[PDB]
């Protein structure tokens, strides 16, 4: 709080004496982890000649005399520490050198009684704020988290790997990633409300995008095989700990197959992303626990897992009266009621990973009618570790039953969306689609909050 | 326009007896890529008992009394054409099938006097709306462009090969792909309008980001070494043939470099691009000639260049009355009349790939000054073909001078962005920034048009 004013003072005289606290360009020669991993194996308090020009954050000090000692820590947390040259060189790194600061170091590495001892040294940036977190303000300031706390910089890099992962893994299997708009006419492709912001172009509202479903059904239509969009989606509505107003979603479309075959690919992905970003499926939590999920995983049906968990059959066929009946003896439409009531009874108790599917006609409008099976739709959910995670569809291809499906809701809250419907009745052929949620994805695998899963939330 | 009516009563007359025309799953066994690759050279007019299950659109038909054919189409533009089992099957081909539907065929492949021969045949789709188109009706059904036009499936395929080849590119140097808020509280990293939209969770407005980097730059405080975004930017303002509101932009960030070395690697990028998504480097144009991108790349500066151009000494000390002089003699601020002069005078002629470097301050507040010349800061643009694709900055990371640039920056027109403020003053290490253009790129390298570059625009 005071010391924010000393550190003002060591840039200003250092500018007036003609020592640039901010040069361009220092000649880093290398990385300490590529220093590190050239000499792994030293006779220590030894010397060699082998010299580099390091840089890194002075975070440990300890000042004495004739030789000072301090911790460089590069960004990605690799650590190495620092009569050689010039006693004012050691008169200026006293008083010009504090812990938060970015330096250079020429010189030869040696072992200590791994340092690297000086030729030359120069400030690369100069901290005016000295380092120090609540969850809350590890989130607002995750510049300072990612220096001072490791696994701040282990969970942005996880992220990275899985989000890697999951391109490769599709890119694999010959998925081409397209760009759809984030700016619509009308926000379609799934249930939410939209944020609404106002062009200057065309003096007219336009909708940020709730889904890219709608769109990237257009280019099956337009004879994309197989295409997947891996961005952010926006549901202006509120926050809690699987839910946020800006989330990254992936959205995947595959022609001839069906929710079947994109609940294997569901698998399958998740596996290989688990493989590529942690290294195994026996998944270690902050609990102490272990989660596993390799092998197969189950295959649920909604109705009737709902009626073995209340004790009596239910169909399509059951009425709103009898399930308002049994959703008050526990504690609007049919559909609605069928998922709660699972999802009170099945989806609480679920802790192995499963699939559940054959869902409620009323509450799926994008999504085919079962093929045999009548009143339900080809739609599965994934749980894992009781976190809905992602959805598959056999996709609704019929445009008057689509139409249809629309007015129903239209009615319920009269526009619909007439290009959407247009594109449709040019013929879109058979295709599964899926969604799944990034964070949820990462806080399924790891037990980590979603207000840790991206760099810079709010 | 009456033909509408009819597709719709073959629909209903398709349910009512029975017969699926929205299947939910068809087993289709090979793409008819892979049906032609896996029967190059075959002896024309001669069979084999190679039996496969193929689908695609029907664009083409040839129906006669005994035998009909159509051309099969599948989404990527390749094409197959199509006694043998049952008479009902021909009539039903003959009243169910128009142009425009999808269709699946089981049977043997042989070789015309390469089509296949049917055991079995089924719709996949029915379509209401046979296929056909003005450049605006192009864009406005895109859908229906990608079917009947063959340039169109080659410009989205090649959109897609260079976005991937970029990935490639900065990944096999090491970087990182990163996610940051599209939502913000202030919208900075660039000069133009946001487009403002109001939160329910909060109820206060949020912007859309108009770039990434100050974000990213967050990032490079964070600790990392090599970051990129590549995602959509919005800019509230006016459309043209080089810009528009929503576009996909590239924003680079590298520790330890210059201008001058993220000039190399932009250069190397754009050829790594060209390499894997054109397979040239002289590159073809509609106009019949050919752009060669290939070797090395001129750099001039901006205040001689402009100097040359006039015939006369401009320098950082010009004063605005001269220049204003100067700026009528041919037809607000210094900067603003520097860039302005030199573009209607240097940036109109260039034709061959060129690097301009050292700009006026004023008008770049987020780079730092030039390390040696006065009144200048280390940025460059690229132009080519005379279209400006991308820039690159040595980053300014002096906390103390970025806040005076930002306060001249708001007095002109007082909020600023403390949090970015703050991060800048627990220090940024020296690093260079690039933003490229992604519409901008593809037309610099096919002179396509920005409508034409993204699948789906408005
Ligand atoms: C990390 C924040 O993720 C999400 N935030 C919001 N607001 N909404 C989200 C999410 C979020 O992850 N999802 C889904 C969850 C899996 C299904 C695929 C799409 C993503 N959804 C929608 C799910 C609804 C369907 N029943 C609840
Ligand atoms: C395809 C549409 O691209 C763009 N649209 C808009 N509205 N604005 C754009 C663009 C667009 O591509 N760019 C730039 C061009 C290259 C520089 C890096 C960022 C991208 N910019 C900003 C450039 C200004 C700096 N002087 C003009
Ligand atoms: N838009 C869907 C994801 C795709 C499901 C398959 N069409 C959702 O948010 O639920
Ligand atoms: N945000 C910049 C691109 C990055 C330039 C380097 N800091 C722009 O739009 O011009």
């Amino acid at each position: 709080p005071e010391q924010f004013r000393i550190r003002r003072d060591k840039r200003a005289r250092l500018l007036a004496q003609g020592r640039d606290p901010y040069p361009v360009a220092v000649p880093r020669t290398h990385t300490l982890a590529e220093v590190r991993a050239a000499h792994p194996d030293l006779p220590i308090d030894t010397a060699t000649e082998d010299i580099v020009g390091v840089a890194g954050r002075v975070i440990f000090a300890r000042n004495s005399g004739k030789l000072c000692f301090a911790t460089l820590q590069d960004g990605d947390g690799t650590q190495l520490q620092v009569d050689k040259v010039g006693q004012a060189a050691l008169d200026a790194w006293k008083a010009d050198v504090d812990l938060g600061d970015i330096v250079y170091v020429h010189g030869a590495v040696i072992s200590s009684r791994l340092s690297v001892l000086a030729d030359c040294w120069r400030i690369a940036a100069k901290s005016l704020r000295p380092l120090p977190m609540s969850e809350e303000s590890r989130v607002r300031q995750r510049y300072v988290d990612l220096i001072v706390r490791p696994e701040a910089r282990a969970v942005a890099r996880l992220r990275i790997a899985v989000v890697r992962a999951i391109r490769t893994a599709l890119q694999r299997r010959g998925f081409l990633e397209v760009e759809t708009p984030v700016l619509q006419t009308l926000a379609g492709g799934a249930a939410a409300r939209p944020f609404a912001t106002h062009s200057n172009a065309l003096d007219i509202d336009l909708y940020l995008r709730i889904a890219p479903e709608l769109f990237l059904k257009r280019c099956i239509v337009g004879g994309f095989d197989k295409v997947f969009e891996l961005n952010r989606v926006f549901r202006n509505e509120g926050a809690d700990s699987t839910h946020s107003p800006e989330f990254s979603m992936l959205e995947t479309y595959q022609t001839y197959g069906t929710y079947d075959d994109s609940a294997v690919v569901t698998r399958e992905l998740i596996q290989e992303v688990a493989d590529e970003a942690i290294g195994t499926r026996q998944l270690p939590l902050p609990d102490g626990s272990v989660y596993d999920i390799d092998g197969e995983w189950a295959t649920i049906q909604m109705y009737p897992s709902l009626s073995v968990a209340l004790g009596e059959e239910i169909t399509p066929q059951t009425t709103v009266d009898r399930l308002r009946g049994i959703a008050d003896s526990l504690g609007f439409g049919h559909g609605k009621l069928i998922e709660e009531l699972w999802e009170r009874t099945v989806g609480k108790s679920l802790s192995a990973p499963t699939f559940v599917k054959d869902f409620p006609v009323q509450t799926t409008p994008l999504t085919r009618q079962h093929r045999s099976i009548p009143g339900v739709t080809e739609k599965w959910d994934l749980y894992l570790r009781g976190i809905e995670l992602a959805t598959g569809y056999s996709e609704l291809s019929d445009p008057v039953v689509q139409r249809e499906r629309f007015a129903d809701q239209a009615r319920a809250a009269m526009v619909l969306d007439e290009d959407f419907l247009a594109a449709l009745e040019y013929g879109m052929p058979p295709c599964t689609g899926t969604g799944m949620g990034i964070d949820r994805l990462l806080m399924s695998l790891t037990g980590l909050s979603i207000r840790e899963t991206v760099l810079f939330p709010i």
